């Protein structure tokens, strides 16, 4: 329950995270299959925390896509069950970009995402 | 519309977010004014990312709480308004640490949060 | 706290809760200030329960927008303060109709509202 | 995609609904197969309007817990696949009862459902 490494969810999406340091900190890729115009979809950059003692840790990453205004936050839990197999079980917000605050109450969408490794 | 600087919501919570790099990421800590347990509450750091060439930016943050397994993440948008009075938006998830992926279902709050600079 | 009568929200919708029966279901209307197409809005049918014993009573409902395809769900929780006035805490879903399974993804917003008395 | 029938969801929950009137409401009873206290389970009413003429239409509705105070609502789309197989997909707000209105932070869970028939 490293969150490092290479995992998919179950739209098809894959991410990539690099060594966690000793605070939980962590960076990777996020490759989405999805998208409102997925002809745009280009590799986008997350950074998250994890908990470090937990030996199923709870987490949050943010994913900054690199080909909209938009962003979304993904938290949830790493778990192993009994032959090992981790999952992780997430859910996430993704905030759209509005023209002035009066639109705020359109702009952020919620789902979840269980993801396993590849 | 850069985070840095010192903000407040409407639950009275304080968050400082330091130099917001070019990639749009930033640091910061989060001192919470609620809990599960309020007198457990210490300072908390988050880690997050902005988008850097829109006036009015969306973003999000994870805070990995300093003292619970749980953690939370932000996201929303920065709005400048007619004044030049900035008010950040957000929606949040605060993932509870459970036992095992049977309480899975159990372990996401959802809120929201309005911020302005103190 | 019966939710019988009119209330409004911080965007400035407006609804209209007729008898709560001794199951604690309600019918009324509903008038959104905001739309994805304002100029499309009309009056809409809401139908829910509340709890009956409590004096601070949790509730859902349910608004069928009688000019979209969507649909949204509110739940929250009547609160009595001191002075004796009422305030309706609420978060919502908003559930959008897509063409096929495969954007289900897209389909769901979230958000809050608070609601005083008319 | 009447919403009429006999349901279970990926939680293991059943719920059984009537005859879906001419404006689209429905009742009926949630047997969920999880809660706070799972000793306290008992049949709940639940109660909801979907959208009539849409062949995959969007619904939602409330369950008042006979055993707690709290309260779900439920939102989704029901969609058909190509053998004809109906799926419910949902999304759900939990809302527990909290003691006043500066707890009022804490109260909101979230998640999913996918329910198919029994
Ligand atoms: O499309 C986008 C950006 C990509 C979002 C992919 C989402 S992240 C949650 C889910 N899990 C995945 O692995 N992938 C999906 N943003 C967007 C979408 C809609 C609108 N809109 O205005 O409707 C604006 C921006
Ligand atoms: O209490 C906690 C940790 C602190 C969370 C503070 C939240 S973050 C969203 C909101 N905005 C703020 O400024 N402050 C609040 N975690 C927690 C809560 C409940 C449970 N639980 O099991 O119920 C477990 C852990
Ligand atoms: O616009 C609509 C129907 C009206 C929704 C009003 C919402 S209910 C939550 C909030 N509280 C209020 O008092 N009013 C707002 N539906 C809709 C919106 C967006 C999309 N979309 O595709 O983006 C599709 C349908
Ligand atoms: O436990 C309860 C009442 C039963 C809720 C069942 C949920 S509905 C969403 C999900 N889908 C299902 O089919 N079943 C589950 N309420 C409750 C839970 C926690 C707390 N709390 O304070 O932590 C208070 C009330």
């Amino acid at each position: 329950c490293s969150l490092t490494g290479k995992w998919t969810n179950n739209l098809g999406s894959i991410m990539t995270i690099r060594a966690v340091n000793s605070r939980g900190e962590f960076t990777g890729t996020y490759l989405t299959a999805v998208a409102d115009n997925p002809g745009n979809i280009t590799l986008s950059p997350l950074l998250g925390i994890q908990h470090k003692r937990a030996s199923q840790p709870t987490f949050g990453f943010t994913v900054h896509w690199n080909f909209s205004e938009s962003t979304t936050v993904f938290t949830g839990q790493c778990f192993i069950d009994r032959n090992g197999k981790e999952v992780l079980k997430t859910m996430w917000l993704l905030r759209s970009s509005v023209n002035d605050i009066s639109y705020d109450w359109i702009a952020t969408r919620v789902g979840y995402n269980n993801f396993t490794r590849l």
